[PDB]
């Protein structure tokens, strides 16, 4: 399959026994489920992301479906408004993001697909996150006046500045559109961007 991102990522998995909705997410480390019972040894650990940590238990060796491609790996289970496919179980499923071209990178997954973007003159390092609706970037100054507006992650919920109309260069493909600008942990590029430049993901 190749999955567009002008919509949420989302594919059924199966973990447990049971059928669940999942989020397609390069932007996560780790694999994210809603509260569900795994028997097995756990262990406490505490993620983070935009609005901070939530506490989690986490399951070893735990077999999970997507798309009816079979992965086996560690499960974090807690409050999660969504749950997540992190990196650690698309690579097993070898899921790239792919900026369609005869130029056009293929990204895997083994790593954060970090990449420099150009945004306000600045070189930054950001995330390629298919798990976030908008682009979020650290304070910086952008022309224009901003709406505020908050966003929620996972964490909690933050303030962010709107800037519409923005260009940005990621990679070297240019895109024009609306950033964020507040105290996200990472920079991401989010799938309002991503659409712009052509990325899809694929399995
Ligand atoms: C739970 C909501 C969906 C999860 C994604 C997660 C993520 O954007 O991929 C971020 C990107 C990096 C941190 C900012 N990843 C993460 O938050 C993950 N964090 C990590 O991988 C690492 N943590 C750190 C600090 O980097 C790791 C060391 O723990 C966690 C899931 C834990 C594995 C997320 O936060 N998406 C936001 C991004 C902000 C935005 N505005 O786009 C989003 O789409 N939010 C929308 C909608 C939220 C979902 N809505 C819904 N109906 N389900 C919004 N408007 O509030």
């Amino acid at each position: 399959p190749q999955i567009t991102l002008w919509k949420r990522p989302l594919v059924t998995i199966r973990i447990g026994g049971q059928l669940k909705e999942a989020l397609l997410d390069t932007g996560a480390d780790d694999t994210v489920i809603e509260e569900l019972n795994l028997p097995g040894c756990w262990k406490p650990k505490l993620i983070g992301g935009i609005g901070g940590f939530i506490k989690v238990r986490q399951y070893d060796q735990i077999p999970v479906e997507i798309a009816g491609h079979k992965a086996i790996g560690t499960v974090l289970v807690g409050p999660t408004p969504v749950n997540i496919i992190g990196r650690n179980l698309l690579t097993q499923i070898g899921a790239t993001l792919n900026f369609c071209g005869g130029g056009g990178p293929q990204i895997t997954l083994w790593k954060r697909p970090l990449v420099t973007i150009r945004i306000g003159g600045q070189l930054k390092e950001a995330l390629l996150d298919t798990g976030a609706d908008d682009t979020v970037i650290e304070e910086l100054n952008l022309p224009g006046c901003w709406k505020p507006k908050l966003i929620g992650g996972x964490g909690g919920f933050i303030k962010v500045r709107q800037y519409d109309q923005i260009p940005v260069e990621i990679a070297g493909h240019k895109a024009i559109g609306t950033v964020l600008v507040g105290p996200t942990p990472v920079n991401i590029i989010g799938r309002n961007l991503l659409t712009q430049i052509g990325a899809t993901l694929n399995f």
